[PDB]
This record gives structure tokens, sequence and C-alpha cells, in this order.
């Protein structure tokens, strides 16, 4: 039985939507375009890092991805412009049906988790902004560490610090190459899949495959 | 001095474009879109299958990007198809100055290598097709290692086979992800820009910067 659930932030709970509209405000007419490479650098940063054994906070790999993105569409991004951009992660809004849904998991006795990879004060930030704090048991941070996901030794950190084995321990995200990972590790899984997108062909299948949390609570 | 040359295979000596006209006549007007998300799908599987622990040869690699790809696109992918594309690959065709790159360099007494992904007999068969085999010292794979780049135990392979060390092996790549790799570990790098990208920003610079072979020959 689950006694515990692991979440994921972005797009699991809150919508990043938000930073594409204040890049925009900062490069009129280039927003989703800014957003969607920036994304997939903070991706391949973590994960190429990780593979050479160059670790750098999440913070670092956040400006890094901005700066190659600015200087790959020929944009000039100041210092002050960067950090804008950067504290817009810190101000996201929970989908819809995220407070009600942790409210009522909450009541069923569950241990909620969210593992992320900026540092416990950010992650810690952007819920307690949502007025969501008070509904997670444990803030986690890849940052012991010093490597991010999908290695293995991010996932024992969930498992050490919810005090549970991970077949006790629902791994929840919306993407999946990280429920790959942690299905391999032995996580039982849920894929948040809410606007329609197929599963990664590296060899694995969620437990679960939802369209929102409300589906979640149906499950217990 | 360097004594030896480590090239990559796709983008630094062969023209991949060839690919991109297979899909089209594969699935008319969308081979630009397919060929795309296929080569990055090929990428990302290597690196996140690497940090899982999770390694399968370079050719089911290359296979699962493709039903993704399919998939994802809406596109219904038959086996005669599909192995058509993917032998789409052992086709392809050297950019005009390598060939004669090549001989001169070889001229000079260097020891060259390719360090690639695929089967031996695949690489082999690549450089055949398009009459280089014989300017080759070692046709490398990553098979060996069970494991891909940036991975350092790929490097030291490199190393291994070419009975050099790092600081006398020019490591020559078009991936900047792969020359910052390369960079760490300690090989003498060449990044080799045709179309003007931007290196990545990782931490790294690669000691050289050309368009073509044509200027590596002038470094020698």
């Amino acid at each position: 039985y689950i006694k515990g659930i692991a979440f994921d932030l972005y797009g699991t709970l809150f919508d990043v939507h938000s930073v594409v509209g204040r890049c925009d405000e900062a490069f009129p007419g280039r927003g989703r375009e800014i957003s969607a490479l920036w994304r997939q650098k903070q991706l391949e940063y973590t994960w190429l890092r990780s593979l050479m054994n160059r670790y750098v906070n999440f913070q670092q790999a956040t400006e890094d991805a901005l700066r190659f993105t600015c200087r790959h569409l020929g944009l000039d991004l100041d210092a002050r412009t960067r950090s804008t951009l950067c504290d817009a992660y810190l101000r996201l809004a929970p989908f819809s049906e995220v407070p009600d849904s942790l409210r009522e998991l909450k009541r069923r006795g569950l241990k909620l988790a969210i593992l992320s990879n900026g540092s416990p004060q950010s992650i810690d930030a952007v819920v307690s902004h949502a007025g969501l704090r008070d509904g997670f048991d444990h803030l986690l941070s890849v940052d012991p560490v010093q490597v991010y996901k999908p290695d293995n030794r991010v996932y024992e950190l969930a498992e050490q610090a919810l005090g549970l084995d991970r077949s006790a321990i629902l791994f929840v995200s919306s993407n999946a190459w990280d429920a790959t990972g942690a299905r391999y590790f032995g996580f039982p899984t849920c894929w948040i899949n809410r606007t329609g997108n197929v599963f990664e062909e590296m060899g694995q299948t969620p437990d679960w495959e939802v369209t929102s949390l409300r589906a979640v609570v149906e499950l217990f």
C-alpha cells in the first residue's frame, strides 16, 4: 500500500506558463521561443553535467541555460533582465485542482513530499506564495547528492527522507523521462499527462497515467 | 604536440541531411520535423539511459527514438519503413573538404580514429561506402563500456585504443556538449562549427573553433 507520495514541481503542481509571459514582456514577440529553448537547456545541462561529474546548483544551471538561449537567439541579456526572468519561477500559480487535491490526500493521511532541483529555500517560496506550504511534510532538493535525476542517488534521497520503502511511495510526475527513472528504481509510478503527450520509448510504462491530480485522489 | 586525432562521425565528417530527404520520401511533407525530433531523442536516450544505468546499443536507441517520433507526430510506422530510415545512416556522404583533408593529415603522419555510438560494423560501413576506410587507424564504438558520452569512461577508451595520452590526442567534434566533455576530460579540443551556432554554457570553451576540416590541417 502507498503510505507516501513524492511530487514533481513544474507541470505537476505548478503551471510554468507564467514564465512564458514574463519572457515576452522582456523580449516582445519572442516569449514562446525563449521559454521553449530555455526549458530544454535546463534539462540538458542537468543531465550532461551529471554524466560529466561536473555539478552546479540549479540556480546556476538556470542562468546558464538562459544565457545560451539569448545568445543563440541574437538577444541581448543584461543582468537586471536575467534576474527578473529567473525570479519568475518563484511566483508560479498551481493548477486549479491542486489545492483541493492536496488537502484531500492529506485528509487520507498520506505523507506528502516534493523532490525538485532548486534550493530548499526556493521550493519553500513557491509553495508558500501559493499558500500551499502547510500541506507538505518534506521539501527536498537534489543538492545534497550533487547530482540530478534520473541518477538513482536522487531517488534514494526521497526514499530516505520519507522513512519508507520505495514500493510504498507513489512517484508522481509530469515528465515521462522522470517517470521512467522512478519506475526503474522501484517506485510505483503515476504519470500526469494533461495535454495528450506520449510516453518515452526507454523500456518503461507508468503504473497509472492520469490527466490531473483529481484522478490521483480516486486511487486511494 | 598532437600525435593523434579522435573524430566524431555525424556533422563532423558525414552530412546527415541525406536522412532528412529519406524521411520526407517516407512521410511526404514531414521530413524536416521527423529528422529534427528523431535526432534529439537519440541524444536524450543515450544520456538518460547512461544516467539510469540502463544501456542498450545505439541501433536499439535509434529505433526507439524513431518509434517515439512517429507516435508523437501521429504517423504510422511499420517495420519495413522503420528499417529503411535506419539504413539511411549507413549511406551518408562526407562533407566536400573531408576526403582531401583526411588524406593530407595522414600525410603528416597523425594517427586518426573515429569514436562513435554505433557498432564497429556500421561505422566501418559508412567509411567504406564513402571510400574513406583506408584513412583510419581505429574505428571505435562506445559499446565495450556499455555507456555513452559524455561519460568519461568513453573518453578513456579513445585514449587507450590510440596508445597515447589525452594531451596528445586532438578531440574533433561538431557537438559543443561533446567538446565540453572532452575538454573537461583533458583532450585538446577542436569545435567544428559550420553553420554559426554558439557554444554551450557548461563552463567550457574549445581550444579551437573552426568552420571545416580545411582549417584543421592548417594547425599542423
